[PDB]
């Protein structure tokens, strides 16, 4: 929990807060990432706020759920470092962006890996009581799947009752992001909000590619249902007969 533990490799993003960077452990090599953040403009309030998102995110612990390691605070540059698991992967939405642009759908294998262990990172979540965007989806080098923590932009993913302000309204967000994984493109697309909305509202989105199977378009379909009493539960979605333990993290 020094900075000098640590030596970096270099960056991977940069952006709204701070930067990103893959970095080396110098007890034992190990590759992680951190986040480096800038609380020099931030009022005790804000950071107090800071303390505590820190604090819940040392609590979570599951192979599906990025790992948090360390925080560094760098008093003399203001700066505070979140260390995290480095995902080799990568993130869902530069899959999905690749695969649209190369004009190459992804495996049924893949998707079905997704689903299982997305599922299984929201599970762990419903526990405990974070945006299922693929943004916020990272794949380790093993075919693992990790969730990540975390006004101008889509809300591709609102369900119909957030809509119109629900363990069943993260299902929906799933069903979007399955979908999208399939198609390439999410199940409602608009250039304005009303009319997103309006699209959601009839709830009728085009089948996803014929190359994916009947039971694989059936399962995602109905996380999609307009109620949220019809959409399955995840653990209706784990008992699918599509879901096997290959599909499962390994070590
Ligand atoms: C080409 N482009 C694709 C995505 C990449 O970002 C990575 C790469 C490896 C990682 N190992 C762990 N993380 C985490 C990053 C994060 O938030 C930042 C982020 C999210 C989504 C896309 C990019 C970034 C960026 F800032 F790193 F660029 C995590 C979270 N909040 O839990 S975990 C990796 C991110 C490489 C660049
Ligand atoms: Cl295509
Ligand atoms: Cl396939």
């Amino acid at each position: 929990s020094r900075a000098e533990d640590y030596e970096v490799l270099y960056t991977i993003g940069t952006g709204s807060y701070g930067r990103c960077q893959k970095i080396r452990r110098k007890s034992d090599g190990k590759i992680l990432v951190w986040k480096e953040l800038d609380y020099g403009s931030m009022t005790e309030a804000e950071k107090q706020m800071l303390v505590s998102e820190v604090n819940l995110l040392r609590e979570l612990k599951h192979p599906n759920i990025v790992r948090y390691y360390d925080r560094i605070i760098d008093r003399t540059n203001t700066t505070l470092y979140i260390v995290m698991e480095y995902c080799e992967g990568g993130d869902l939405a530069s899959v999905i962006t690749k695969g649209t642009k190369e004009r190459q759908y992804l495996d049924e294998e893949f998707v079905l890996r997704v689903m299982t262990q997305l599922t299984l990172a929201l599970k762990e979540c419903h526990r405990r009581s974070r945006d299922l965007k693929p943004a916020n989806v990272f794949l380790d080098g093993k075919q693992n799947v990790k969730l990540g923590d975390f006004f101008v932009g889509t809300p591709y993913y609102m369900s119909p009752e957030q809509m119109n302000r629900n363990e069943k309204s993260d299902i929906w967000s799933l069903g979007c992001l399955l979908y999208e994984l399939c198609a390439l493109m999410p199940p409602f697309t608009a250039f304005s909000q009303k009319e997103l909305a309006g699209k959601i509202r009839e709830g009728k989105f085009r089948r996803i590619p014929y190359r994916y199977s009947d039971e694989l378009n059936e399962i995602i379909t109905r996380m999609l249902n307009l109620k949220d009493y019809h959409r399955p539960s995840v653990e209706e979605i784990l008992e699918n007969p599509l879901i096997l333990e290959h599909h499962h993290h390994h070590h």
